[PDB]
């Protein structure tokens, strides 16, 4: 079980065409093992792809995934990274990222914010409307309506334009900066080892590079 089960029904109800098309990776490790990994590859109609990693421990549980929308009609991908670290410290993100460098998109209607947050350069792949909140496992349902308007917003996006690119090119600049920026490498290392710590970053996370 986990705490981020309506997050990730909530955005499988929005693109009911998102099929697994590979099981890239399913590993033990952590304790012994302890923590397991799944990473998911789903294709569909309007997307080149979108990439989904779990992974959960006694005290984490992590799910990344990024949908890549088909190219050509200057879509942003949307992400989220749902990241509990303990039984007390939850961080949501997720966010419209958009493939061109130093580009600020936003879409008017939604929750702004211009903070700036570790690691990542704000304005350039994350949007006026990034959206950031930490609180307890138990709290984070309480954004699932808001998610659900991301969501919703992105649809549209997608419908409207019904992209047919298939240039996986047009995210390397996005999946080089996620690359040197996100804190992964180490966190994988330590709970799987580095040859499978640098395939899933690589090979499975950013492989547009
Ligand atoms: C798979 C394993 C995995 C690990 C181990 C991981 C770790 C990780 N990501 C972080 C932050 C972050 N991660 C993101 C964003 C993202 N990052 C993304 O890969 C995507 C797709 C987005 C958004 C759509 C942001 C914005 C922060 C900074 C949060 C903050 O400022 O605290 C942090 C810092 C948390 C803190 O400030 O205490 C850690 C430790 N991320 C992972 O994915």
């Amino acid at each position: 079980k986990t705490i981020w089960q309506n997050y990730i029904d909530a955005l499988f109800e929005t693109f009911p065409q998102l099929e697994i098309s590979e099981v890239w990776a399913k590993w033990d490790g952590g304790n012994v093992g302890d923590a397991k990994l799944t990473a998911n590859i789903r294709t569909g109609e309007h997307f080149l792809k979108a990439r989904e990693a779990h992974i959960v421990d006694p005290n984490s549980d992590i799910y990344n995934t990024i949908l890549y929308p088909k190219t050509g009609a200057d879509l942003p991908c949307f992400g989220m990274n749902l990241m509990k670290f303990s039984d007390k410290k939850v961080i949501i993100v997720f966010d419209f990222q958009h493939p061109r460098e130093k580009y600020l998109f936003s879409v008017d209607g939604l929750p702004e914010d211009d903070g700036k947050y570790r690691f990542f350069e704000m304005g350039n792949h994350f949007s006026k409307n990034i959206f950031v909140r930490y609180c307890k496992p138990d709290e984070v349902d309480q954004y699932l309506d808001t998610f659900k308007l991301y969501l919703t917003k992105y649809k549209e996006m997608i419908d409207n334009n019904k992209p047919v690119g298939e240039d996986t090119t047009v995210y390397s600049d996005f999946d080089t900066y996620m690359t040197e920026l996100d804190p992964v490498r180490g966190y994988m290392k330590n709970k799987f080892g580095e040859g499978r710590s640098e395939a899933f970053v690589n090979d499975f996370l950013f492989s547009y590079k």
